[PDB]
């Protein structure tokens, strides 16, 4: 069982959502598996009501990339909290002879889970 390797994301440190916020805007994040091993990944957000990611989980062979769609619903920016949103990429090396189909179990059994945060920044 070896620690999960590194991924590369685009954008690499954060994602900026531009107003207007009266419409749903769909952004994209590129996740690349730079490591030498197959990895399973899950995506999480701090605001299920406003934020959505798709696909929310998957598998990535070495050097394979996936393009995720991060949607941001319309909302009243002018009256809400916006200094706390982030998208979280979690991943682990896929166990030996496992299918290219994501199992939440990979993150619950003995092993290592790695994570990368991508804070959301609002440009009003």
């Amino acid at each position: 069982s070896v620690p999960p390797g590194d991924i590369q994301t685009q954008p690499g440190t954060k994602i900026v959502f531009n107003a207007p916020y009266d419409d749903k805007h769909t952004y994209h994040i590129k996740v690349i598996n730079s490591s030498a091993r197959r990895i399973g990944y899950g995506i999480k957000t701090t605001n299920m009501k406003r934020l959505g990611v798709d696909p929310p989980c998957g598998v990535l062979d070495p050097k394979e990339a996936v393009l995720l769609a991060v949607s941001c619903d319309a909302f009243a920016f002018g009256q809400e909290d916006t200094n706390n949103d982030r998208i979280t990429v979690e991943w682990t090396n896929t166990p030996d002879g496992a299918a290219k189909q994501f199992r939440r179990e990979w993150f619950q059994g003995d092993g290592m889970v790695r994570r990368k945060n991508l804070p959301i920044e609002y440009n009003p």
